[PDB]
């Protein structure tokens, strides 16, 4: 089944985490979620998969729309996933209010 890769080594793939052991520790921490859920290290991860994740202490939730065992350049990796749009506002709406909050 060459077409089986383990959740750690696509969120690596993907740059979302620097190395696979850290993403590895995120998805134990349950700092990642697969289809709403905790998943593990070694899930296989499937077209269209819904990821939450934390990035530092952003949250995005991404669908997957490919998979590999590569991982490409910074503007490269990022087309393995599509951030949902609902994602991108939570994310900005906080940015605003946090340099809000800022001005004040």
């Amino acid at each position: 089944p060459a077409v089986e890769v383990r959740l750690d080594k696509w969120l690596w793939a993907a740059r979302f985490y620097k190395t696979r052991a850290l993403a590895r520790e995120m998805i134990e921490g349950g700092k990642v979620h697969y289809n709403g859920q905790r998943s593990k290290p070694s899930k296989i991860v499937e077209l269209n998969a819904t990821l939450t994740l934390r990035q530092g202490n952003d949250e995005r939730t991404v669908i997957v729309k490919a998979i590999t065992e590569q991982r490409r350049p910074a503007s490269e990796a990022a087309l393995l996933y599509e951030e949902t749009a609902e994602s991108v506002e939570k994310r900005e709406k906080m940015a605003l209010a946090r340099k809000l909050n800022a001005l004040t």
